[PDB]
Protein backbone atom coordinates (compact mmCIF):
# COMPACT_ATOMS: atom_id res chain seq x y z
CA UNK A 1 0.00 0.00 0.00
CA UNK A 2 1.15 3.51 -1.11
CA UNK A 3 0.56 5.10 2.38
CA UNK A 4 3.33 2.78 3.80
CA UNK A 5 5.51 3.21 0.65
CA UNK A 6 5.08 7.03 1.25
CA UNK A 7 6.30 6.85 4.91
CA UNK A 8 9.26 4.59 3.82
CA UNK A 9 10.41 7.01 1.05
CA UNK A 10 9.69 10.05 3.28
CA UNK A 11 11.49 8.69 6.44
CA UNK A 12 14.42 7.43 4.22
CA UNK A 13 14.29 10.74 2.14
CA UNK A 14 14.53 8.57 -1.09
CA UNK A 15 12.27 10.83 -3.34
CA UNK A 16 15.17 11.96 -5.62
CA UNK A 17 16.15 8.25 -5.98
CA UNK A 18 12.59 6.93 -6.84
CA UNK A 19 12.28 9.89 -9.28
CA UNK A 20 15.58 8.99 -11.03
CA UNK A 21 14.47 5.31 -11.47
CA UNK A 22 11.25 6.64 -13.15
CA UNK A 23 13.39 8.89 -15.41
CA UNK A 24 15.61 5.83 -16.29
CA UNK A 25 12.65 3.45 -17.02
CA UNK A 26 10.58 6.02 -19.05
CA UNK A 27 9.82 5.38 -22.76
CA UNK A 28 11.57 7.21 -25.58
CA UNK A 29 9.75 7.47 -28.94
CA UNK A 30 10.53 9.56 -31.98
CA UNK A 31 9.30 13.21 -32.09
CA UNK A 32 10.31 13.95 -35.73
CA UNK A 33 7.32 16.17 -36.59
CA UNK A 34 8.02 18.45 -33.53
CA UNK A 35 11.68 18.98 -34.67
CA UNK A 36 10.89 20.04 -38.31
CA UNK A 37 12.29 23.60 -38.78
CA UNK A 38 8.87 24.89 -39.96
CA UNK A 39 7.52 23.93 -36.42
CA UNK A 40 10.27 25.70 -34.41
CA UNK A 41 8.01 28.68 -33.50
CA UNK A 42 5.09 26.27 -32.56
CA UNK A 43 7.12 24.98 -29.52
CA UNK A 44 7.50 26.96 -26.31
CA UNK A 45 10.46 24.79 -25.10
CA UNK A 46 12.98 23.08 -27.42
CA UNK A 47 13.33 20.06 -25.00
CA UNK A 48 9.52 19.39 -24.69
CA UNK A 49 8.05 17.66 -27.72
CA UNK A 50 5.07 15.38 -28.35
CA UNK A 51 5.91 11.86 -29.59
CA UNK A 52 4.80 11.33 -33.20
CA UNK A 53 2.61 8.30 -32.30
CA UNK A 54 0.39 10.18 -29.76
CA UNK A 55 0.52 13.79 -31.11
CA UNK A 56 -2.76 15.64 -31.81
CA UNK A 57 -3.09 16.59 -35.47
CA UNK A 58 -4.87 19.78 -36.54
CA UNK A 59 -7.28 19.24 -39.53
CA UNK A 60 -5.57 22.07 -41.62
CA UNK A 61 -3.78 20.88 -44.87
CA UNK A 62 -0.94 23.46 -44.57
CA UNK A 63 0.64 22.44 -41.19
CA UNK A 64 -1.14 19.95 -38.86
CA UNK A 65 1.30 20.47 -35.97
CA UNK A 66 0.49 21.51 -32.36
CA UNK A 67 2.49 20.71 -29.26
CA UNK A 68 -0.17 18.43 -27.74
CA UNK A 69 -0.42 14.71 -26.89
CA UNK A 70 -3.36 12.31 -26.38
CA UNK A 71 -2.96 10.29 -23.14
CA UNK A 72 -5.25 7.21 -23.35
CA UNK A 73 -5.69 5.32 -20.02
CA UNK A 74 -7.48 2.14 -21.32
CA UNK A 75 -8.25 0.53 -17.93
CA UNK A 76 -9.58 3.83 -16.41
CA UNK A 77 -11.56 4.73 -19.61
CA UNK A 78 -10.08 8.28 -19.35
CA UNK A 79 -8.41 10.30 -22.13
CA UNK A 80 -6.62 13.67 -21.71
CA UNK A 81 -4.99 16.06 -24.15
CA UNK A 82 -1.88 17.55 -22.51
CA UNK A 83 -0.54 20.64 -24.26
CA UNK A 84 1.78 23.60 -23.62
CA UNK A 85 0.48 27.04 -22.69
CA UNK A 86 -0.30 28.61 -26.07
CA UNK A 87 2.08 31.07 -27.69
CA UNK A 88 0.98 34.40 -29.23
CA UNK A 89 1.09 32.70 -32.64
CA UNK A 90 -0.62 29.37 -31.60
CA UNK A 91 -3.74 30.71 -29.77
CA UNK A 92 -5.77 30.05 -32.96
CA UNK A 93 -4.38 26.48 -33.23
CA UNK A 94 -5.25 25.88 -29.55
CA UNK A 95 -8.94 26.70 -30.07
CA UNK A 96 -9.02 24.82 -33.40
CA UNK A 97 -7.81 21.71 -31.46
CA UNK A 98 -10.52 22.25 -28.80
CA UNK A 99 -13.15 22.51 -31.57
CA UNK A 100 -11.86 19.48 -33.60
CA UNK A 101 -11.46 17.14 -30.57
CA UNK A 102 -14.98 18.06 -29.15
CA UNK A 103 -13.51 18.93 -25.76
CA UNK A 104 -15.99 20.30 -23.13
CA UNK A 105 -13.34 21.54 -20.62
CA UNK A 106 -9.95 23.31 -20.55
CA UNK A 107 -7.92 22.91 -17.34
CA UNK A 108 -5.24 25.61 -16.81
CA UNK A 109 -2.81 25.06 -13.90
CA UNK A 110 -0.57 28.18 -14.29
CA UNK A 111 -0.88 32.00 -14.14
CA UNK A 112 -0.15 34.01 -17.31
CA UNK A 113 2.83 35.56 -15.50
CA UNK A 114 4.96 33.67 -13.00
CA UNK A 115 8.45 34.52 -11.69
CA UNK A 116 8.21 37.82 -13.67
CA UNK A 117 7.98 36.09 -17.14
CA UNK A 118 5.05 35.16 -19.42
CA UNK A 119 4.23 31.43 -19.10
CA UNK A 120 1.22 31.55 -21.49
CA UNK A 121 -0.55 33.92 -23.93
CA UNK A 122 -3.83 35.42 -22.67
CA UNK A 123 -5.96 33.10 -24.90
CA UNK A 124 -9.47 33.89 -23.50
CA UNK A 125 -11.47 37.17 -23.24
CA UNK A 126 -11.31 39.23 -20.04
CA UNK A 127 -14.73 40.89 -20.48
CA UNK A 128 -18.17 39.81 -21.78
CA UNK A 129 -18.39 42.67 -24.30
CA UNK A 130 -14.84 42.18 -25.80
CA UNK A 131 -14.93 38.86 -27.69
CA UNK A 132 -11.82 37.42 -29.48
CA UNK A 133 -11.68 36.47 -33.15
CA UNK A 134 -8.93 34.07 -34.38
CA UNK A 135 -8.73 35.03 -38.08
CA UNK A 136 -6.26 32.18 -38.94
CA UNK A 137 -8.72 29.43 -37.72
CA UNK A 138 -12.07 31.23 -38.20
CA UNK A 139 -13.29 30.92 -34.59
CA UNK A 140 -14.91 33.39 -32.24
CA UNK A 141 -14.67 33.13 -28.45
CA UNK A 142 -16.95 34.99 -25.99
CA UNK A 143 -16.80 35.11 -22.23
CA UNK A 144 -20.34 34.25 -20.93
CA UNK A 145 -19.69 34.19 -17.17
CA UNK A 146 -16.82 34.05 -14.70
CA UNK A 147 -17.00 32.67 -11.13
CA UNK A 148 -13.88 33.71 -9.09
CA UNK A 149 -13.19 31.64 -5.94
CA UNK A 150 -10.23 31.72 -3.54
CA UNK A 151 -8.17 28.92 -5.18
CA UNK A 152 -9.66 28.74 -8.75
CA UNK A 153 -11.83 30.50 -11.32
CA UNK A 154 -14.40 28.82 -13.58
CA UNK A 155 -15.36 30.54 -16.78
CA UNK A 156 -18.21 29.74 -19.21
CA UNK A 157 -17.07 30.42 -22.81
CA UNK A 158 -18.90 30.22 -26.09
CA UNK A 159 -16.82 29.04 -29.01
CA UNK A 160 -18.34 29.68 -32.43
CA UNK A 161 -17.16 28.16 -35.68
CA UNK A 162 -17.52 31.20 -38.00
CA UNK A 163 -17.40 28.79 -41.04
CA UNK A 164 -20.55 26.77 -39.98
CA UNK A 165 -22.07 29.13 -37.32
CA UNK A 166 -22.17 26.15 -34.86
CA UNK A 167 -21.56 27.15 -31.21
CA UNK A 168 -20.43 25.15 -28.20
CA UNK A 169 -20.11 25.91 -24.56
CA UNK A 170 -16.58 25.35 -23.16
CA UNK A 171 -15.78 25.39 -19.44
CA UNK A 172 -12.41 26.92 -18.43
CA UNK A 173 -11.12 25.66 -15.06
CA UNK A 174 -8.26 27.87 -13.90
CA UNK A 175 -6.30 26.79 -10.81
CA UNK A 176 -4.80 30.15 -9.73
CA UNK A 177 -2.87 29.34 -6.49
CA UNK A 178 -0.13 26.90 -7.47
CA UNK A 179 2.94 28.61 -5.94
CA UNK A 180 5.72 30.09 -8.18
CA UNK A 181 8.19 27.66 -6.44
CA UNK A 182 7.63 24.08 -5.23
CA UNK A 183 4.17 22.53 -4.72
CA UNK A 184 1.19 23.38 -2.47
CA UNK A 185 1.74 22.48 1.25
CA UNK A 186 -1.61 20.59 1.36
CA UNK A 187 -3.44 18.87 -1.56
CA UNK A 188 -6.87 19.89 -0.21
CA UNK A 189 -7.54 22.77 -2.66
CA UNK A 190 -6.09 20.80 -5.62
CA UNK A 191 -8.43 17.82 -4.79
CA UNK A 192 -11.39 20.23 -4.43
CA UNK A 193 -10.49 21.64 -7.89
CA UNK A 194 -10.16 18.10 -9.39
CA UNK A 195 -13.66 17.13 -8.00
CA UNK A 196 -15.09 20.36 -9.48
CA UNK A 197 -13.72 19.41 -12.94
CA UNK A 198 -15.19 15.89 -12.55
CA UNK A 199 -18.59 17.24 -11.43
CA UNK A 200 -18.83 19.41 -14.58
CA UNK A 201 -18.92 16.37 -16.89
CA UNK A 202 -15.71 17.58 -18.67
CA UNK A 203 -13.90 14.21 -17.97
CA UNK A 204 -16.84 12.07 -19.10
CA UNK A 205 -16.76 9.76 -22.16
CA UNK A 206 -19.74 11.58 -23.83
CA UNK A 207 -17.28 14.44 -24.62
CA UNK A 208 -13.91 14.63 -26.36
CA UNK A 209 -10.88 14.60 -24.07
CA UNK A 210 -10.31 17.42 -21.64
CA UNK A 211 -7.45 19.79 -22.58
CA UNK A 212 -4.99 20.19 -19.69
CA UNK A 213 -2.04 22.66 -19.73
CA UNK A 214 0.51 24.46 -17.56
CA UNK A 215 3.51 26.18 -19.26
CA UNK A 216 5.20 23.05 -20.77
CA UNK A 217 2.24 20.65 -20.31
CA UNK A 218 4.28 18.02 -18.36
CA UNK A 219 4.70 19.05 -14.69
CA UNK A 220 1.55 20.36 -12.98
CA UNK A 221 -0.50 18.93 -15.93
CA UNK A 222 1.07 15.51 -15.20
CA UNK A 223 0.07 15.75 -11.49
CA UNK A 224 -3.56 16.50 -12.49
CA UNK A 225 -3.94 13.43 -14.83
CA UNK A 226 -1.94 11.10 -12.53
CA UNK A 227 -4.18 11.91 -9.49
CA UNK A 228 -7.42 11.62 -11.51
CA UNK A 229 -6.48 8.26 -13.13
CA UNK A 230 -5.14 6.73 -9.84
CA UNK A 231 -8.35 7.67 -7.90
CA UNK A 232 -10.58 6.28 -10.73
CA UNK A 233 -8.62 2.95 -10.76
CA UNK A 234 -9.11 2.68 -6.93
CA UNK A 235 -12.92 2.91 -7.54
CA UNK A 236 -12.85 0.33 -10.34
CA UNK A 237 -10.61 -2.44 -8.89
CA UNK A 238 -11.60 -5.33 -6.54
CA UNK A 239 -8.48 -4.43 -4.49
CA UNK A 240 -7.84 -0.62 -4.36
CA UNK A 241 -4.23 -1.12 -3.01
CA UNK A 242 -3.16 -2.91 -6.27
CA UNK A 243 -2.84 0.68 -7.67
CA UNK A 244 0.89 1.44 -8.11
CA UNK A 245 1.38 5.23 -8.81
CA UNK A 246 4.86 4.56 -10.33
CA UNK A 247 3.39 2.08 -12.84
CA UNK A 248 0.53 4.43 -13.78
CA UNK A 249 3.06 7.29 -14.30
CA UNK A 250 5.24 5.08 -16.54
CA UNK A 251 2.14 4.08 -18.58
CA UNK A 252 1.29 7.83 -18.99
CA UNK A 253 4.93 8.58 -20.03
CA UNK A 254 4.43 6.30 -23.07
CA UNK A 255 2.20 9.11 -24.43
CA UNK A 256 4.07 12.28 -23.44
CA UNK A 257 7.62 12.71 -22.20
CA UNK A 258 8.60 14.17 -18.84
CA UNK A 259 5.26 13.98 -17.01
CA UNK A 260 6.06 15.00 -13.36
CA UNK A 261 9.12 17.28 -13.56
CA UNK A 262 10.51 17.10 -9.98
CA UNK A 263 10.72 14.70 -7.00
CA UNK A 264 8.51 17.24 -5.16
CA UNK A 265 5.73 16.90 -7.78
CA UNK A 266 6.04 13.07 -7.38
CA UNK A 267 5.70 13.36 -3.57
CA UNK A 268 2.73 15.78 -4.02
CA UNK A 269 1.05 13.25 -6.43
CA UNK A 270 1.34 10.50 -3.76
CA UNK A 271 -0.12 12.86 -1.07
CA UNK A 272 -2.99 13.92 -3.40
CA UNK A 273 -3.91 10.27 -4.19
CA UNK A 274 -3.53 9.18 -0.49
CA UNK A 275 -5.76 12.08 0.71
CA UNK A 276 -8.22 11.67 -2.18
CA UNK A 277 -8.62 7.92 -1.29
CA UNK A 278 -10.20 8.98 2.12
CA UNK A 279 -13.00 10.96 0.29
CA UNK A 280 -13.46 7.73 -1.86
CA UNK A 281 -13.50 4.95 0.88
C1 LIG B 1 -20.88 30.44 -13.28
C2 LIG B 1 -19.87 29.62 -14.08
C3 LIG B 1 -19.97 28.11 -13.85
O1 LIG B 1 -19.68 27.65 -12.79
N1 LIG B 1 -20.41 27.24 -14.93
C4 LIG B 1 -20.49 25.80 -14.78
N2 LIG B 1 -21.36 24.96 -15.48
C5 LIG B 1 -21.15 23.55 -15.09
C6 LIG B 1 -21.92 22.36 -15.63
C7 LIG B 1 -20.11 23.46 -14.12
S1 LIG B 1 -19.54 24.92 -13.80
Amino acid sequence: EMEKEFEQIDKSGSWAAIYQDIRHEASDFPSRVAKLPKNKNRNRYRDVSPFDHSRIKLHQEDNDYINASLIKMEEAQRSYILTQGPLPNTVGHFWEMVWEQKSRGVVMLNRVMEKGSLKCAQYWPQKEEKEMIFEDTNLKLTLISEDIKSYYTVRQLELENLTTQETREILHFHYTTWPDFGVPESPASFLNFLFKVRESGSLSPEHGPVVVHCSAGIGRSGTFCLADTCLLLMDKRKDPSSVDIKKVLLEMRKFRMGLIQTADQLRFSYLAVIEGAKFIM
